[PDB]
């Protein structure tokens, strides 16, 4: 089975997402998860580009079923108009053992903050401009360069 | 008549909500909004739930405070999160939670690492016992990455 991964603009249940995760992997239980909400510092707006940003979140997760054989993975990450406090993006992951659990997560968030294709609305007399991260050192930590 | 608070470390018999522990976690840190979990659930290897798959007991008072122990010293290395964590004791049967940690902090790299540590030095530090056939044994454990 491949890694669940969609975009909407609804809510998320993060029980809900990891109950689904587990039944799916009913020999293995340890479970690590993120999810992201809008800080409240003084809105957000984001888009997708409909198939390419699905395709680019599951090619993510396929690496990080390549790179810790044996776990899976689910992704939610919302669009729309997005409030201080709202969820934004949920990333799961189940495991035999929980090194494997948390590592998987925290690369498919990093790979998900700098790669997804994502926009984000900037108002400048309005636009979208890239959400991806500019940081060019992310991913140095998991053997990807520049 | 004055109701003592339920504990944000604790341990219990009774199941826990991973959503309810996780929105309460975010109701008490209204500035920040980086949650990284971790939930422990017993593997089912098809043994059935006529015995208890996992038995465990604890030091009252004693394992409390030494989570609490544990959670004050992942605040110290990493300044401003803040740490949730529910441990279950008594039986335990095939794919029923046991343990779950959540850290919230301004950005996600803090929220992964504190969740880890506490994960890492509850299994090696936190006084637990299992019983196995019948004796209690000490369920303590490389924690060289820290």
């Amino acid at each position: 089975h491949m890694a669940t991964v969609r975009v909407q603009n609804d809510d998320f249940d993060l029980n809900a997402e990891v109950a689904a995760l587990r039944a799916r992997n009913p020999k293995i239980g340890a479970v690590a998860c993120f999810v992201g909400t809008v800080r409240d510092l003084n809105a957000l707006e984001l888009e997708h580009y409909p198939g390419m940003t699905e395709k680019a979140l599951e090619k993510i997760a396929a690496e990080a079923g390549r790179r810790w054989p044996g776990i899976d993975v689910a992704i939610v990450h919302r669009v729309g108009k997005l409030y201080p406090l709202d969820q934004i993006v949920m990333v799961a992951t189940v495991a035999a053992h929980r090194g494997d659990a948390f590592a998987s997560c925290e690369f498919v968030m990093d790979y998900l903050k700098t790669d997804a294709p994502f926009w984000k609305k900037e108002t400048t007399p309005e636009r979208w401009v890239d959400a991806r991260s500019t940081d060019d050192a992310a991913l140095a930590r998991w053997g990807i360069e520049s």
